[PDB]
Formats: structure tokens, C-alpha cells, sequence
């Protein structure tokens, strides 16, 4: 990431909007001599990327093998992504939904109107690790030591830290398969309704699950859901503050607006992010000849900003028509799996808070500069400082 983008400060990279305009219109595809990568920034062009595995391949450059389902094409992609859609059926989603209201209830009630509010320590970052343990099948009394291992493991980093992380999420790695293969073990004996139950029952094509397998998977489900939900999260109360004042009002006075406000903060907020895909036969169609093993890098928070698709690109509008149409979640078979949950936390999540707090306010003193650190995404809110004001 950082040999390309090159961001002279966080606050720069945290709101991308002036690199993502000036390559979307003076360059691009754009290759980088010193990464070895194509980029591709317009929609229809990224959209032709992830979609099109023919041209463009998901195979490139300890996780079990069977279900290292990102690195795999059609046909063999769907017998991985079927193990793994075993855990994330319509059913166990329908029953979800109350246990993340439950939680999210927790949280929202113990914040209180009197004190400024962090966002991030109290909301954003708990609540998916708290639905995810809950999904899971982790009693409830080990929640808070779950807590410790996926925040160092899955969240960004601390604020200071350096390469003793590698080390500190070496020892979280193996205390936390040291915890959880018990329960494995447990419900291969005595299933309920969670995902490490419904791995260890899912059969695709002649492949089950070993109990180690079961672990690993959950540590990849945590990887995939929780920065990026988290990260979601935050931003979308940091829009709701900085972005526009009057959409919080408007929310409030319209509940049924939520999930459009969702999606206009995937399309707007969800900042840099990426993928990447190998050349498998050539083509223009880009508009320019690509070989066969070139690295082609999409720029999916470029593309959710292209005029071309969407009216007033660099601007929060939770109206615009076809804010759905947005690539956050990326487009054809690698189409994130974890989208109906993500969707369904943040629904939740921002409703049960617009339910109890009638106005939110930016606390002046917060410098946007301090509060950010490195990640997968470029930067990320370590705070977020609010006040609030109760009931209607
Ligand atoms: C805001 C939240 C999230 C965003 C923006 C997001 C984004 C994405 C994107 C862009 C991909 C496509 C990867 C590719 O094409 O190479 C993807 C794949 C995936 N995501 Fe997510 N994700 C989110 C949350 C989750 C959650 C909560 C889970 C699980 C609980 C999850 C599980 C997955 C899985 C398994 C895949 C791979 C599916 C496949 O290759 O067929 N994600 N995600």
C-alpha cells in the first residue's frame, strides 16, 4: 500500500477523496515500477476485474488448505465457499439478529449522556467481538478473555507499537487455540446453535472439518469481520459528526433510513480498500495490453467515488439512488460473505442508539491527527470522543 499511495499525513489517508479524484481522472490505470502492479480506479473497470476470474484470477503471489477461499477461482472456489456458508445459513442469520440486539442494548445502555462517550472503545470496536464470541458458542463468562486475544490478534495494532506485535500476536495465536479447540471438542459431542457447531457438521463434496480445522476457520472468520466491522462503525459516527449535522437529526426522525445510511457509509467512508487479482490470459478491456501474471491492484474506494455511476460523488448523500451499487463489499463470486451480519450490526447498532440519544455533539478539542494508526485500510480511529444527549 504505502509505495503507491505515498499520503504526506493520517488525516490525508483517513479521507482520501483528493487522491482517489485526481487518479480517477488523470490516471486511471496507472502502473507502478516500483511495486510491479497495475491500478485500476474507474467502476465499470473495477467492477469487470472482480468479477471477471476468466481474465483476472484470485490466485497469486497457517490457514487449512480447503478453505483458503480467496485464493481459489471457479469451479474449486465453491466447494470452499460452501464449507464455510454452512456457518452463515438464512436460518442462523434470522436467529442472530436478537442476540445482536441483546449486546448492542449492553453497550448503549451503560454509556451515559452526562460524560463524553468514546465511540471506539465503547461501541465500535466490542460490539463485533462480542457478536462474534456470542455466534461462536463462548460462554459468556469467557467473553471478556476472548475480548483480550481478538483484540490483539484481529485489531488494528495498538497506537505506538512496533515488531514485539509479531511476537504478542504469536502468544494471543496460541492461547487462544489452546482455549477455544476444547470447545470444538465439546460441540462435536453437543451441537447448538453457533458456528463452530455448524462447521463441525458441514460435508461438502466429500470434505469435513477437523477440530484444528474448525479452529483455524474461526480465527479467518475473525479476521475477515472484525477490523472491517469495526472499522465501519466508527466511521460512520465520525461522518455523522464531521461529514453533515443534519443527518444524525434525520436519522433520528426516521429509523427506516438507517440501512441507506449504512450503505452511503460503505460507498463514502470505508476507506481505502483494496484487492488485488492475477492476469490469466490477455486482453485490453481495460484499455490497455495486460500479460498473463501481471499483478492488477482495484481500488474499490476510487470506484464507489466515480462520477461516472454516482451524482455528487464526494458527497454524503444517504438520497442518491443507487448508493447499494457500491464495490465495499467487492462483486461477482467472492462477493463478501459476511454482508448480511455486517449489515445487520450496523443497522442495529447505529438504531439503538439513535433510539436512546435525540443529538451528538463533537467534542472541539479532538485532533483528528493524534487518534489515528496504521492498517490493512490505511489509517483507523483509535478514539472517537462524543457527547450525547438522551431519550427524545
Ligand atoms: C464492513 C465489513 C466488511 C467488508 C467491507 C468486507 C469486505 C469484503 C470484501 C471486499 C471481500 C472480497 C474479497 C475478494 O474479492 O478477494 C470480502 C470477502 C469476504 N468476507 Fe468480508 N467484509 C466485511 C465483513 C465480513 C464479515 C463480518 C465476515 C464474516 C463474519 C466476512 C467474511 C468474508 C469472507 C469469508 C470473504 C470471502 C468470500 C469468498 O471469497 O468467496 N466479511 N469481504
Amino acid at each position: 500500500i504505502k509505495e503507491f499511495t505515498r499520503f504526506k499525513t493520517r488525516t490525508e489517508e483517513f479521507s482520501p477523496y483528493a487522491w482517489c479524484k485526481r487518479m480517477l481522472e488523470n490516471d486511471p490505470v496507472s502502473y507502478h515500477e516500483g511495486t510491479d502492479t497495475w491500478n485500476v480506479f474507474k467502476y465499470e473497470d473495477v467492477k469487470r476485474v472482480l468479477s471477471d476470474y476468466k481474465h483476472f484470477s484470485s490466485v497469486r503471489k497457517s490457514v487449512p488448505d480447503k478453505i483458503k477461499i480467496t485464493e481459489a477461482d471457479p469451479p474449486e472456489h465453491r466447494k470452499r465457499r460452501s464449507l464455510l456458508a454452512a456457518a452463515f445459513t438464512p436460518r442462523s442469520l434470522q436467529n442472530w439478529e436478537p442476540r445482536i440486539q441483546e449486546i448492542a442494548d449492553e453497550l448503549i445502555e451503560e454509556m451515559d449522556e452526562e460524560t463524553e462517550i468514546d465511540i471506539v472503545q465503547s461501541l465500535a470496536s466490542p460490539l463485533p467481538i462480542i457478536v462474534m464470541s456470542d455466534l461462536m458458542g463462548v460462554p459468556s463468562k469467557d467473553r471478556l478473555l476472548f475480548k483480550k486475544w481478538v483484540d490483539i490478534l484481529f485489531l488494528p495494532f495498538d497506537k505506538e507499537k512496533q515488531e514485539e506485535v509479531n511476537e504478542l500476536k504469536q502468544v494471543a495465536a496460541k492461547e487462544y487455540y489452546q482455549y477455544l479447540y476444547p470447545i470444538v471438542v465439546q460441540k462435536r459431542l453437543n451441537p447448538a446453535d453457533d458456528i463452530i457447531s455448524d462447521l463441525l457438521k458441514a460435508e461438502v463434496d466429500g470434505e469435513m472439518f477437523t477440530d484444528d480445522e474448525v479452529v483455524r476457520t474461526t480465527m479467518l472468520i475473525l479476521g475477515a469481520g472484525v477490523e472491517t466491522t469495526s472499522h465501519l462503525l466508527a466511521n460512520s459516527f465520525y461522518s455523522l459528526l464531521y461529514d453533515d449535522k443534519e443527518v444524525y437529526q434525520e436519522l433520528h426522525e426516521n429509523l427506516d433510513l438507517v440501512p441507506q445510511a449504512v450503505e452511503e457509509m460503505l460507498r463514502y467512508r470505508f476507506n481505502l480498500i483494496k484487492l488485488d487479482r492475477t492476469v490469466k490470459e490477455d486482453n485490453d478491456l481495460l484499455g490497455v495490453e495486460l500479460k498473463e501474471g501481471e499483478n492488477v491492484v482495484v481500488w474499490m474506494s476510487a470506484a464507489n467515488l466515480d462520477e461516472e455511476m454516482f451524482e455528487d460523488a464526494f458527497t454524503l448523500n444517504i438520497h442518491r439512488p443507487n448508493n447499494k451499487k457500491h464495490l465495499t463489499f467487492g462483486n461477482g463470486p467472492h462477493f463478501c460473505l459476511g454482508a448480511p451480519l455486517a449489515r445487520l450490526e450496523a443497522k442495529i447498532a447505529l438504531t439503538t442508539f439513535l433510539k436512546k440519544f435525540k443529538h451528538i455533539e463533537a467534542v472541539p478539542s479532538f485532533q483528528l491527527e493524534d487518534n489515528l494508526t496504521d492498517s490493512a485500510t490505511g489509517q483507523t480511529l483509535t478514539s472517537l470522543p462524543l457527547k450525547a444527549c438522551r431519550t427524545l
